[PDB]
């Protein structure tokens, strides 16, 4: 894949550029994400 | 794939540029996402 | 695929540029998303 | 595919540019999405 | 496919530019979407 | 296909630019959509 | 697309089931094909 | 796409089931193909 | 894509099930193919 | 992609199940292929 | 990608299941392939 | 990727299950391959 980003990126809560690869018989659990202003 | 982004990107809560690949017999669970202003 | 974006992108709660690929015997669960203003 | 976007994009709750590809014997579940103003 | 968009796009709750491709023996479930103003 | 859009697009609840392609033995379910003003 | 072939297919010289997809700013050149009997 | 082939396929010289995908600023050159009997 | 082949496939000289994907600023050159009987 | 092959496959000279992926500023050269009987 | 092969595969000279991936500023050269019977 | 092979595979001269990955500023050269019977 190809991606070109120019400028600003904002994230309050969470993940950025996560790459999970080549898994077998795996499990996981992600929590909740909250944003308050 | 090809993507070109110029400018600003805003996310309050969640994931950006997530890439899950090559999985077998996998499982997972993502939580809830909240935004308040 | 090809995509060209120029300007601003806003997301209160959720995912952006998610790419799930090459899965076998997989499962998952995404939560709810809330926006309040 | 080809897409050209110029200007602003707004999303209160949900996903943007989701790409699910090459799946076999897969399952998942997405939650509800709420918008309040 | 080819698409050219110039201007503003607004979504209260839901998905934008979703691309599901190359699936076999798959299943999923999307939730409800609410808009209040 | 070819599409040219100039101006504004508004959606209260639902999907925009959804592209489902190359499916075999698939199933899914979409929820209800509500708009209140 | 959908195709169902039952029987024999013969080709002396050339390509079969060629699929070129999603190209931008591309070029190529194919040669000549000869058949003698 | 969908294809179902039952029987025999013969090729003297060339390619079968070629799939070129997602290219940008690419170039190539294929040679000649000869068949003699 | 989907393909189902049942039976025999013969190739004297060349490629089978070639898959070139996700290229940028690439070049190559293929040679000639000869068949004699 | 999906492919199902049942039976025999014969190749005198060349490649089978070649997969080139994710290349940038690349070059190469393939030779000639000969078949004699 | 997904592939299912049942039966026999014969190659006189060349490569099988070649996978080149994630290259930048690369070059190479493959030789000729001969088959005699 | 996913591959399932059941049966026999024959190669006279060449490579099988070659996997080249994550290269930068690389070069190489492969020789010729001959088959005689």
């Amino acid at each position: 894949g190809f991606f070109s980003f120019i400028g600003e990126a904002f994230q309050g809560a969470g993940d950025m550029w996560r790459a999970y690869t080549d898994m077998k018989e795996a499990g996981w659990k992600d929590g909740d994400k909250y944003f308050h202003a």
